[PDB]
């Protein structure tokens, strides 16, 4: 009979933010159904004088909402903005220390592999799609880093703590990113079965798995041919502004500007630790939130990246 009401603002982009007066007797829960307050789960607290003005996010409920969600995010997983809440209100608590000029973290819940990601996209030309993720990129490039890591952990269905796959996490965001200009031209030769030429656009255009040198993918790389013998499969043309390669980790020396930057990992699928490599004026190894400089590296490598721009090859078949 006597009510106590605040103005709130509900949203589930952060731009459009839509006017609420909500009764202070009465949960968030019980007035917008799930609620989050940045990224912590409100939805079972009662509206607070000091939240006069705020700004909460909630599930997509109605038809305004969906569009906006979608606009924003790109995704029509309904578990997705409950699992980005989740997974911000742990980055919120992370330490995203500037090293050597690039932002990092340091290491907590198992972080090794989104700080190698992260450490990996300020370096490689790339822009996304979803303005969620790309908004959060340009702040995580400026030292704000938290939504971009929790955006990383919603798209790739990762839960903070678990461990993760440096590999994995590029493919998932590589599905975001206007990568469609890409194009890899490869040719196949037996000397039997002849010469077996494919063009590749997209994402499969920038990646490959079984050599960490670029080089040794131009020269040429043995495999099996229909025939059952040995072919030669080599890189005809490249357009793009990077390449990524990945193999099961080995140990590989990194040779001093000639790459840009690579994976380490140390462990196995059960366990194991991830550390970052960048070839700038030397070597840096940065490793959450520490860094060593060395001349020379050798180490369990996963992931190299190179830059491109057009590669023609110069071998005549
Ligand atoms: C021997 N081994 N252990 C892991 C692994 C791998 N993927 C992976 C999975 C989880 C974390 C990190 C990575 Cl690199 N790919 C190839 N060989 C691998």
């Amino acid at each position: 009979r006597e009510v106590r009401t605040i103005k709130v603002f509900t949203t589930v982009d952060n731009i459009n933010l839509h006017t609420q007066v909500v009764d202070m007797s009465m949960t968030y829960g019980q007035q917008f159904g799930p609620t989050y307050l940045d990224g912590a789960d409100v939805t079972k607290i009662k509206p607070h004088n000091s939240h006069e003005g705020k700004t909460f996010y909630v599930l997509p409920n109605d038809d305004t909402l969906r569009v906006e969600a979608f606009e924003y995010y790109h995704t029509t997983d309904p578990s997705f903005l409950g699992r980005y809440m989740s997974a911000l209100n742990h980055t919120k608590k992370w330490k995203y220390p500037q090293v050597n000029g690039l932002t990092s973290i340091k290491w907590a819940d198992n972080n090794s592999y989104l700080a190698t990601a992260l450490l990996t996209l300020q370096q490689i030309e790339l822009k996304f799609n979803p303005p969620a993720l790309q908004d959060a990129y340009y702040r995580a490039r400026a030292g704000e880093a938290a939504n971009f890591c929790a955006l990383i952990l919603a798209y790739c269905n990762k839960t903070v703590g678990e461990l993760g796959d440096v590999r994995e996490t590029m493919s998932y965001l590589f599905q975001h990113a206007n990568l469609d200009s890409c194009k890899r031209v490869l040719n196949v030769v037996c000397k039997t079965c002849g010469q077996q030429q494919t063009t590749l656009k997209g994402v499969e255009a920038v990646m490959y798995m079984g050599t960490l040198s670029y080089e040794q993918f131009k020269k040429g790389v043995q495999i099996p041919c229909t025939c059952g013998k040995q072919a030669t499969k080599y890189l005809v043309q490249q357009e793009s502004p990077f390449v990524m390669m990945s193999a099961p980790p080995a140990q590989y020396e990194l040779k001093h500007g000639t790459f840009t930057c690579a994976s380490e990992y140390t462990g196995n699928y059960q366990s194991g630790h991830y550390k970052h490599i960048t070839s700038k004026e030397t070597l840096y190894c940065i490793d959450g939130a520490l860094l060593t400089k060395s001349s020379e590296y050798k180490g369990p490598i996963t992931d190299v990246f190179y830059k491109e721009n057009s590669y023609t090859t110069t071998i005549k078949p």
